[PDB]
């Protein structure tokens, strides 16, 4: 109950919300149906529109008008945004030449440059170029400030998950807003875009920027807006707040536009109807910039122009129906559209079974336009599993398509021609980033980056300490003129042992055999040098990885590769080797096909054993450094050391063997040499973080050998490919992957075909950032390079997406 009988007189757009049952006058009161009786009359004035005209100049103030052109409006802070242009001979901001803002030029009483975040829903990255002729204000921000060619949203590429990620720096699985619609089984409650449940703070985790600011004594209200407040009134309200007295004025402001998303759903991303919404958003930016220029703030404020996601062509005819696959379609609840989430309709139905649902949805139709996954099997780059609100069964829907439960869902709901939500690497889902102001660089283009990084930069812009988040603080330092965050490398926690030869062959009883008993002072000292690290500068190009947790491990050197061998997990944490452009691929010789060799540097008690693999009828093994890439027939023996072996399902070995035999050499040819670091990952609780030993759910039968959930590789070369990977003078180039270690290839519908037709496609889907691997392994890479630490942080956040232009 609201006592709407109170009044908004002197309170319009108050920043402190008042508590029930008292009526409200803040920018959210409409959403709650709680505005005072006179809020429209007092706070939503519209008389005479939003622009000054010649006849209004020097008018006698009339408090009914939406905005003012009287002589007193500048001191009242409530002129129409074009007042100085119409009445005082001034130019529009867009018509002024751009001039570098080398220092903030702020009025007295300003303690720091304010930050204004201007968020545009559904603003596809390519609009910046394709729409540039009709968006002169935005084009001036972009060209004069700092811009990326695109910014990558989080998955799912929906509004609320992305706007809340922008505000918190967190993945949706950690902030909790994991879709526009959600069921939380603990709350037993549902969240929707429409309605009031979403007002309850229990859904919204993390610490959004307005709260971070407020806790540290920087004034900031929430970034939400009631939809019925027109954009022109939102801009005027921002300009009015900026005219508050020093002690009352916020330092951070947010404008939100429901366009171009609204029209894009109706018309498609490039519908001819889309020009007008882009014009209208540009006009709104022009109002803000003109208004700042009136207030002498246009060379003081930092402005961020940022989108939440793009928009793809999607029509009702491109819908897959689960009723065409499942017999039991009435026993499931589907969250539908550009992604699918499936759970049981009734928790009382114990004949519901996810295994049979996944199987009924896997590769059933030749052109199938969605792929089912248990959430833990989704690509790790999506970071979309560790939340009870994310259903165990997920459908990744092809771009341009929808999934629905039954046909009647789609016509008892063609209306729409655009939609979004798909995989966040999809080109149509990319969105925009421009930063303009004293703290941003001048006329600077930066590489594409992810939106999870922006919270830290906004904290830097405001002098705030960010709450713990998923950005990598410092990775966007190259966007900023000043206020950079100079991170230090994390301290290594465990130092390695460097074992020498300490065991005789007969001390091992591993059940392994190798035909290696076939026998020189020149080449004995040489092999001894290799075991002491003489080739290490060739194969470990960027220093050894640092181990950032407590563990027991050994560094093992070899002619062709170096590894960090874990005495706890009985296998390497990492294996590093360089393959030059000139490297030759060879076979595993016949007599060495089943060869595994005890490593006389490592105790039998800390080694794997062949008998475990013989006995585990499900599990085979592979090697981290590939025998195919040995430098000589004699060095090849090192590749069959028990310390280079890792457990692999036979179905996974098809993938791994093709990567090692064919693709590494292909990359070395294309990139002019590559350095490869490969290793296992254990993430049985799917939290994106390294498992401790007591979290391992599966071992090689009858042994303490843990089975990885994934295998990674990080593939590094010189950005200037005229220089070989091992003699690189400048910046680096990287691609990485985190492949799921699965006992079938049900994910790859074409797996019955030769690996050349499906394996690289699998790998591309499971592309990763080095930072993703760092979280999953507790390792810190690139510790010894000639590059600045911020540049290396940017390199660790890079994702190779395999999308075209
Ligand atoms: C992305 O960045 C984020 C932010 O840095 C990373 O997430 C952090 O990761 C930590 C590890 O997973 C996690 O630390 C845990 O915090 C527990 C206290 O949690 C509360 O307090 C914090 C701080 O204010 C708060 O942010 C939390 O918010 C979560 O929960 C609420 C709902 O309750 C949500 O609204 C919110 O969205 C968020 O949910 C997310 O995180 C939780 C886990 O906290 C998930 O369950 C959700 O699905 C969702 O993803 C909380 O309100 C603390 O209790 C933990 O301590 C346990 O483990 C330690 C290890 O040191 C052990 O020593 C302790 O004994 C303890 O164990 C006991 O509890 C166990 C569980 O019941 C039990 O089994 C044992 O037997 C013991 O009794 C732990 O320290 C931190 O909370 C999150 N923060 C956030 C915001 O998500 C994220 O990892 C990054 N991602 C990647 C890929 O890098
Ligand atoms: N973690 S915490 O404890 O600090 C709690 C944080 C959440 C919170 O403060 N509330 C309290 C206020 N609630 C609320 C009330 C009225 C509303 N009226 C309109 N709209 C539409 C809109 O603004 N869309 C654009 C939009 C802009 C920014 C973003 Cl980030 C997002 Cl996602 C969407 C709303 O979303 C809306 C929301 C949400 C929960
Ligand atoms: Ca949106
Ligand atoms: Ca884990
Ligand atoms: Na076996
Ligand atoms: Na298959
Ligand atoms: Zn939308």
């Amino acid at each position: 109950w609201t006592a709407t009988s109170g009044s908004c007189k002197g309170r319009c757009f108050e920043l402190q919300e008042v508590g029930p049952p008292d009526c409200r006058c803040d920018n959210l009161c409409k959403s709650y149906s709680s505005c005072c009786h006179d809020f429209d009359e007092l706070c939503l004035k519209t008389a005479r529109g939003w622009e000054c005209t010649k006849d209004r100049c020097g008018e006698v103030r009339n408090e009914e008008n939406a905005c003012h052109c009287s002589e007193d409006c500048l001191s009242r802070g409530d002129c129409c945004t074009n007042y100085q242009v119409v009445c005082k001979g001034e130019s529009h901001w867009v018509d002024d030449d751009c001039e570098e803002i080398k220092v903030p030029e702020c009025p007295a009483g300003f303690v720091r440059p304010p930050l204004i975040i201007f968020s545009v829903d559904g603003f596809r990255a390519s609009y910046m170029k394709k729409g540039s002729k009709v968006m002169p204000n935005i084009e001036k921000l972009r060209s004069c400030g700092t811009h990326a060619p695109y910014m990558r949203p989080v998955y799912p590429t929906k509004t609320f998950p992305n706007l809340y990620t922008l505000a918190t720096g967190l993945y949706p699985e950690s902030h909790g807003i994991v879709g526009n619609s959600m069921y939380d089984p603990v709350f037993d409650a549902s969240f929707h875009l429409r309605g009031r449940e979403k007002f309850n703070h229990r859904w919204w985790g993390g610490q959004p920027l307005w709260i971070t600011a407020t806790k540290q004594g920087v004034r900031a209200g929430t970034f939400f807006w009631s939809v019925s407040i027109p954009h022109e009134r939102r801009i005027l309200t921002i300009l009015q707040w900026l005219s508050l007295p020093d002690n009352e004025r916020p330092s951070v402001y947010a404008f939100y536009s429901e366009q171009p998303d609204f029209s894009g759903h109706k018309y498609g991303p490039f519908g001819p109807e889309m020009t007008n919404p882009l014009r209208e958003i540009d006009k709104t930016v022009g109002q803000l910039m003109d208004g700042l220029k009136q207030l002498r703030l246009h060379r003081c404020v930092n402005v961020i122009f940022v989108g939440d996601h793009g928009m793809e062509d999607v029509t009702c005819d491109r819908t897959e129906f689960l009723s065409n696959y499942l017999t039991n379609v009435d026993d499931i609840t589907l969250v539908p559209g550009t992604l699918g989430r499936i759970r049981a309709k009734s928790i009382n139905n114990s004949k519901y079974d996810p295994k049979t649902i996944i199987a009924a949805l896997t590769c059933k139709k030749p052109d199938q336009h969605f792929k089912p996954y248990m959430k833990q099997h989704l690509p790790k780059r999506l970071h979309y599993a560790n939340n009870r609100r994310i259903e165990d069964i997920h459908l990744l829907v092809d771009r341009r398509w929808h999934v629905a439960r039954k046909p009647l869902d789609v016509y008892k709901k063609c209306f729409f021609q655009g939609d979004h939500g798909f995989d966040n690497k999809v080109n149509s889902m990319q969105t925009v980033f421009v930063g303009y102001g004293p703290t941003f660089k001048y006329r600077t283009k930066v590489p594409p980056f992810e939106n999870i990084e922006l919270y830290n930069v906004m904290c830097d812009l405001l002098g705030l300490k960010p709450a713990p988040n998923n950005g990598t603080h410092g990775s966007l330092n190259h966007l900023l003129r000043t206020n950079t965050f100079r991170p230090t490398m994390p301290d290594e926690v465990s130092r390695p042992n460097y074992p020498g030869i300490m065991y005789l062959q007969s001390e091992f009883d591993l059940g392994c055999t190798c035909d290696d008993k076939v026998e020189n002072k020149l080449e004995e000292l040489n092999k001894r040098l290799h075991t002491k690290g003489s080739t290490k500068e060739r194969h470990l190009l960027y220093g050894r990885p640092a181990v950032l947790y407590r563990t027991s491990y050994d560094i093992l050197y070899h002619t062709d590769f170096e590894s960090g061998y874990s005495e706890i997990f009985l296998m390497p944490l990492w294996t590093s080797y360089t393959i030059s452009k000139q490297a030759e691929v060879s076979s595993i010789p016949e007599h060495l096909t089943n060869c595994v060799r005890p490593d006389v540097r490592v105790s039998p008690g800390f080694s794997q054993n062949c008998l475990a693999y013989k006995n585990d009828k499900q599990m085979s093994y592979g090697f981290l450094f590939p025998p195919y890439l040995s430098s000589s027939p004699e060095a090849k023996y090192d590749a069959f050391l028990v310390t280079n072996m890792v457990p692999m399902y036979p179905a996974f070995k098809r993938v791994w063997a093709y990567f090692q035999r064919v693709l590494v050499k292909k990359y070395a040819s294309e990139r002019n040499g590559v350095n490869v670091i490969s290793g296992p990952i254990f993430d049985y609780n799917y939290d994106g973080l390294r498992d401790t030993e007591d979290e391992i759910k599966q071992y090689v039968e009858g042994s303490s050998i843990p089975v990885p959930t994934h295998y990674y590789s990080i593939i590094t070369s010189c950005l200037d490919f005229t220089q070989p990977a091992d003699k690189c003078d400048g910046p680096l180039s990287v691609s990485s992957f985190i492949l799921p270690h699965r006992p079938d290839n049900d994910e790859s519908c074409n797996s019955s075909e030769d690996e050349s037709k499906w394996v690289e496609e699998l790998m591309k889907m499971h592309t990763a950032r080095v930072r993703d691997i760092e979280h999953l392994t507790g390792l810190d890479f690139y510790r010894k390079t000639s590059r600045s630490y911020s540049e290396i942080l940017t390199l660790k956040t890079y994702l190779h997406t395999y999308e075209s232009e």
